């Protein structure tokens, strides 16, 4: 039972909303914050759904939804125990405030002038400050939408706890699973499913239009190296694949590609991008970004007076890097926190950069920051003992580093932040790479230029010489 009025209203019960709620409470100890969540589940982190929860030793991981971190500490996907929240009944009156989550309730109408929303059940809530943190909904393929009810019921869109539970069940009861999508989600699920299938010898297929996995973010040579790694996890990878039609044939899904090839499979998992949830822009009169999608907000994540946007749904202005829309866990954290600080009057711009990460089997793990885009010219520095095992990849624009990928090297994000912040025009990025110490614990080094991409292979002796890189202090 929601209150008629609440000081802080958070639309969406995901990662960005929770971070904003924690941030608001940290700056305003008496704050009373209401999260309106369409989802019946309380706020939870999503990255475990495509990684750690598939690799748990526990047979009941599907019910406990607990996973063990790299440090060995078991954790819950939920951000907080249910007890840490207060009920919506008590939110207006409980001493020193708190955070309540109204679950199973969708905001369907937004009035920015009168600072009011309406829920799917007719309730109306007025607010003083409002955060839109609606995230996005998985996109679908046109060929899937034309295939009818049978195919659509055998096609999974992966995002929620429920999606993990249903796919985990299917993985134990079918013989072939086909993943459509080459990005981080399609690739992470392929490695997880591929690893589950090694025991029973079942089939796992991944197909996508690009030349290789992660083709939109990684340079072509590293995308190819990565594809071979995914293939080595027991996955049949089909690059250069454009789905022309899908149908059911003799109890089995049959995918037809423009190439002419054909795939027969028992279940499809479609990981082909995200659609920002901008339905409230119509009633609210809020602007949507035509180039990036999502609500257009400024550097402070503000859309209009008393209304902010954070997370996957927010197209914001980065003072250093330009207008962006970022769909990553740590961004939802950073943006939700920034929005909460600004809802309490901080008026701070996006400055501390968000990062992201992925793991594609045991041989591929990276962190990244900034404009990681494979269309940009790049300089990649890899350790020489072609093996792309450990290294750092710089993404350039106007001779300036605007994005960095840390390839199988960890705890280097501090250095990567400084490089992005300073914005220097470096004459030799091999000198900058020395700061990352990619050989921690005798032939000559060499380099190669493959179109827009430079590839430097550096030995320990050369890499651990003094660096002339310019750092701003
Ligand atoms: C399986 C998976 C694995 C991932 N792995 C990684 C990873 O390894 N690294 C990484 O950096 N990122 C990863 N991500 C991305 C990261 O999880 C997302 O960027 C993050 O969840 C975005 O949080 P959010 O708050 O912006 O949106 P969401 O988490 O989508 O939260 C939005 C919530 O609001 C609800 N909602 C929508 N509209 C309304 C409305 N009108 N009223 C009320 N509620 C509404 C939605 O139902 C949803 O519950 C992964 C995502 C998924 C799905």
């Amino acid at each position: 039972k929601a209150p008629s009025h609440v000081p802080f209203l958070l639309i969406g019960g995901g990662t960005a909303a929770f971070a904003a709620a924690r941030s608001i409470r940290a700056r305003d100890p008496g704050a009373r914050v209401l999260i309106v969540s369409e989802d019946p589940e309380l706020p939870y982190m999503r990255p475990p759904l495509s990684k750690e929860l598939w690799f748990s030793d526990d047979p009941n991981v599907t019910k406990t939804l607990r996973f063990k971190q790299a440090n060995g500490k078991e954790r819950s996907i939920y951000f907080q125990p249910p007890s840490f929240y207060v009920s919506a009944q008590d939110l207006p009156h409980i001493e020193n405030g708190g955070v309540a989550v109204l679950t199973g309730k969708k905001v369907v109408q937004l009035d920015v002038r009168d600072n009011m929303v309406k829920l799917n059940d007719g309730s109306q809530i007025t607010y003083e400050k409002c955060l839109i943190a609606t995230g996005g909904t998985p996109r679908s393929l046109s060929a899937i939408d034309r295939a009818g009810a049978e195919v659509k019921s055998r096609t999974t869109l992966f995002r929620k706890i429920g999606d993990f539970r249903s796919l985990e069940k299917i993985s134990r009861e079918v013989k072939s699973i086909t993943i459509i999508g080459g990005g981080f989600l399609g690739s992470e699920l392929a490695c997880a499913l591929g690893r589950k299938a090694r025991a029973l010898g079942t089939e796992v297929i991944q197909l996508f239009p690009e030349k290789g996995n992660m083709g939109k973010i990684l340079p072509e040579y590293l995308s190819n190296w990565t594809m071979e790694k995914v293939r080595r996890e027991g996955v049949k990878v089909m690059p250069n694949a454009i789905v022309q039609s899908v149908g059911v044939s003799s109890g089995k899904l049959l995918i037809k590609l423009k190439d002419g090839r054909k795939v027969e499979t028992d279940h499809i998992v479609a990981a082909v991008g995200l659609e920002p949830n901008v339905e409230l822009a119509k009633t609210g009169g809020l602007e949507i970004d035509s180039d990036f999608g999502g609500f257009r907000v400024n550097a402070e994540l503000q859309a209009r007076s008393n209304i902010w946007v954070a997370g996957d749904a927010a197209c914001f202005y980065d003072i250093k890097l330009g207008r962006r829309r970022v769909e990553h866990h740590d961004h939802a954290v950073v943006s939700g926190r920034l929005a909460g600080e600004n809802m309490t009057g901080a008026a701070k711009p996006y400055w501390h950069q968000s990062m992201f990460w992925s793991d594609l089997g045991p041989d591929v793990g990276y962190e990244a920051i900034g404009l990681v885009d494979s269309s940009l010219p790049t300089v990649g520095v890899f350790a020489k003992a072609e093996d792309y095992g450990k290294g750092v990849i710089f993404y350039l624009r106007d001779k300036v580093v605007v994005g960095i990928v840390l390839w199988n090297i960890f705890n280097r994000m501090p250095i990567a932040r400084k490089i992005i912040k300073d914005g220097e025009q470096h004459e030799d990025l091999n000198e900058v790479a020395k700061l990352f110490n990619i050989h921690e614990d005798g032939s000559m080094s060499y380099c190669r230029q493959e179109g827009k991409d430079r590839i430097i292979f550096v030995t320990k002796e050369d890499h651990e010489t003094p660096s002339s890189a310019e750092l701003v202090a």
